[PDB]
């Protein structure tokens, strides 16, 4: 009997695990502690991921440039919310479960969300630790 917000947590650990793998999950964890997202970017046809990915499907070819993605750039994409909490009391700020992205870089990060948070509003990363928080103002 797992509520949402359990339920959202674990998604969201399953895909650290599985972005973790290879040399380019190690710079993308890497960059976060250091504050920065990091992607990478495909020699062949140019595209940004995000995070970091060490293959390109779309090229069929090995990715080894790393890039840093200007995080004063993430808006929100897409996302759902959550208006109480897995006992069923009402919260004061609803929680966002949002999909991040940036312009021109292929993927996104799934993330937590609070604020005035509305399709394509700019978001301000709050905390570096997986799964990612960011504010809508
Ligand atoms: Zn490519």
């Amino acid at each position: 009997k797992e509520g949402s917000l359990l339920r959202w947590y674990d998604v969201m650990e399953a895909e650290r695990y599985e972005y973790t793998v290879g040399p380019a999950g190690e710079q993308f964890f890497n960059g976060l502690k250091q504050n920065k997202i990091i992607g990478s970017k495909c020699s062949k046809c140019g595209r940004i991921f995000v995070p970091a990915r060490s293959y390109c499907e779309h090229c069929f070819v090995k990715i080894e440039n790393y890039v840093e993605i200007n995080k004063d750039e993430a808006y929100v994409d897409s996302y759902t919310i959550i208006y109480n909490d897995d006992e069923g009391n009402k919260l004061a700020q609803p929680v966002y479960i949002a999909l991040i992205r940036f312009p021109n870089i292929e993927g996104g990060l799934l993330c937590y969300a609070e604020g005035n948070v509305k399709v394509g509003a700019k978001a301000k990363i709050l905390s570096f630790q997986w799964p990612l928080r960011v504010k809508v103002d």
